């Protein structure tokens, strides 16, 4: 048998705190109860949909940047710790992917990893040198890629960053960045 | 001393006839002859400007690839030998460049060499599984890449593609593209 | 009295199966249900919405026609026998409509058709040289118009063409077409 | 031999007086002097260009007409006497031709006599029933069709309106149209 | 207790043919039942959306003013006494907020309320000669603003017009407006 | 008599390096040399067009401001010293002018102006509490409005911020603006 509604929603709230990003398919998996079900308890708790709480967190993160401005980033920036990791969240739109199949384009994934890389260092310069990059698994239109990346080795002048990317916690995209910077 | 109009204006002519996307810049050091001189002699020899010249020469070769839509194609395809290599031009404009500095994204120039790659590859399924790429050089708002693709190896399942990209004869860009295909 | 829900849920695979392109508001007449019962009901099924649908089986229809670039065809190509027959369906939205009134511009319905003789005729160069054409009834914001053209005389030089349009079964607009073609 | 400068502004000046859209081009063949020296002598007399002149003087016309709003008006209304005749001018240019030739696309040419038939017409519901079309020359991108309405019958219930269109002086197409008009 | 369904249902038809722009969450908290029902009692009813019933209305009014262009105006012209008073009402879209807070940008209540001045005016030319305006509470993201403009006095080369803004019945914006006008 | 050619581009240099933002029309005015002489000059110089210094300086003003986003700001910045005054140069496009007259509207003059007071605040939070303005000359299509903006009074909880807005040194507009802030 099932959780009454009152203890659903006190333990919903938890989640949420401990995961401001976790989605509702997420929160009726772990409940058992229809997606909709997950939409009128967030609206009794006054917890704001996915797509707000992501934008309310990003907002914040992009003061803390200086190497990209914030409308040119690609993607949700929903974590940074300037120097050392990243990540975001972007939703694949018809925009991004191939026409006949839905599949998103290589280029898009590659842009999202790309841009984290350069926002997560907190140098005035900050340019892509190398990267070596796999396609590991079909993201497809309406996906969302949660990429995360962090610095693994830092010399004099370059930044070694890797990006990993997930759909619903499947690895899709990995990447090796070669970051250049300067006191400029 | 110079050439008289009159024979200035034959060379012109043989100099597109054999290449047909020379630029008037190109021309103008060529003869020693401003820029302006240039465009009144093709004006006078019905040679249309290097947009026009290149955007008839490309449409053509659509036709002959099957793996990516012409309008999802980035840059214009100026040369295709289904298989086995090929070609493409690309304008940097404000959409390109980050905004600071002018130096163009290195999303796009990926973007130009991964969408080269899938064009060049005669099946109904291609999918890149693999890249690594080195940024050469800055590329500059209003820059023209240049991007020259090749099968420097083809295996049973994939397609080993090597990608050079210049402006102005110089190296910018270079990539290695792992090339997924089937017949489906 | 109704059908059972499991045998509705038979009778509404048979139906779409028999016409990929019903609308949910057809299976509510049909089966005397709201609209929304419809909705779960292809939900459970596994059976995508209409536009989903609608956009699958044109995709590949695409491939057939040679005379007009898939990104230039007004409307979805439903259906097409080169050089014999075709179809297309087209949404009407705020575009194309009189703002005043929201009645359909009859450039717009003239457009669907004469994009449909264009496409359906299997050659290089293919124009439009002669047409006449019947506004039968107004077209609304919202409505969705097939269109269906068939060649009724075919000539060393032309095709001549009809096209129907319709919303909901009713006859909208009616045209003939007189079409030119020739092997360059 | 030519005539001096003077006397050749002045005569630019009756010229444009007299046809308030005359082109330049026309002036430079008119005078045989180049389209450049045109240019210069507009400057010196103070006369804008003619797409200025087009805008000012149409811009007088959208008050006098009640059947279609001023912006969804295709082309530019430079002529109208209510009832009776009227014309447009529309340059041909991307948006209206096909891809892969530069020919205007029939729909436009259709759209700016048929919208030109309903905004003639001083009633407050105005509707095309009835219209057949023959496109007699191929328009080019670029080019520029002047369209001129005439009502040649007036029933109790309709209006009989004959379009013809050109690019310079040369007959491009004529369309016939049967509007349907009451007072509501 | 609460009133039956037919009951609620025709006090709600009383409640919208009294006021055309009542909102459905108003409806909702005249009869103290979910907006959900409001909907299904509307749809019932034949009584189309607030934001239809809003354009239906406004549609009219343009026909009333000269000084604006349709298309120009700020919001929908829900109302208009030429010369005397007029009401628009405008959604507050991401378009118009800070994006930092989602609070609404001055210059976008200060555009409703100088386009509803000019609108009012019954004069060929008539422009804004001087305005002093108040912000009294935050507008937020998604609001609708209704503005009120009324004369208050009118000399023989100016009217003086108050404008006063609302969000819920609450004052948000007040401005008054120095209006030019002549016979031109 | 007039410069030698050598004279008068050092001139230009000094002028220049003088005021950044000195137009080809006032260095044209100042040594009675065509329009197009200037630009040939400039070339020669290698002194960069308007638009781009412009662009060049306004990009390190807006590392300054807190208050507002780059991209939300109306104009380019192309001065500010924080909390004491700044100015801003904004070009009147036709998407700023009413469509029957080329006249700028009015709440374009405010929102370059409002933008300007808000930009130039150094604090978390600023709002814009009050203004009142003056529209003393009509702005025309293609202009281009210098806005200048200082504090004129600073009280615990508000700045007064006084602006006056030129087209080639005419004061076209002024205002007056009181200005919330906190440390939020
Ligand atoms: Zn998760
Ligand atoms: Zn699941
Ligand atoms: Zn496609
Ligand atoms: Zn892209
Ligand atoms: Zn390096
Ligand atoms: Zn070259
Ligand atoms: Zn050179
Ligand atoms: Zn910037
Ligand atoms: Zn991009
Ligand atoms: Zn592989
Ligand atoms: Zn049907
Ligand atoms: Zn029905
Ligand atoms: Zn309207
Ligand atoms: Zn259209
Ligand atoms: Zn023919
Ligand atoms: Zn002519
Ligand atoms: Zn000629
Ligand atoms: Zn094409
Ligand atoms: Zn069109
Ligand atoms: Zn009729
Ligand atoms: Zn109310
Ligand atoms: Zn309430
Ligand atoms: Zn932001
Ligand atoms: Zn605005
Ligand atoms: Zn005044
Ligand atoms: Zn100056
Ligand atoms: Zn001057
Ligand atoms: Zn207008
Ligand atoms: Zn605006
Ligand atoms: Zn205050």
């Amino acid at each position: 048998l099932k959780l009454k509604k009152d203890k659903r929603r006190e333990a919903i709230r938890q989640q949420i705190d401990s995961n401001p990003f976790i989605t509702d398919h997420e929160l009726s998996d772990l409940f058992q109860v229809s997606i909709q079900t997950i939409r009128l308890d967030r609206t009794y708790l006054n917890i704001p949909e996915l797509r707000k709480r992501i934008k309310l967190v990003a907002e914040k993160n992009y003061d803390q940047i200086s190497s990209i401005e914030e409308q040119e980033f690609i993607g949700d920036l929903i974590q940074v710790n300037p120097n050392v990791k990243a990540q975001s969240i972007l939703d694949i739109t018809s925009d991004s992917v191939f026409h006949k199949t839905g599949i998103a384009r290589g280029h898009v994934l590659f842009a999202q990893a790309n841009s984290l890389c350069v926002a997560l260092i907190k140098q005035p310069t900050v340019l892509t040198h190398e990267s070596s990059i796999q396609f590991i698994e079909k993201v497809k239109l309406n996906d969302t890629v949660r990429a995360e990346a962090r610095v693994v080795n830092q010399t004099a002048k370059h930044y070694y960053v890797e990006v990993k990317s997930y759909v619903k916690h499947t690895l899709v995209f990995k990447g090796n960045f070669k970051m250049f910077y300067d006191k400029r």
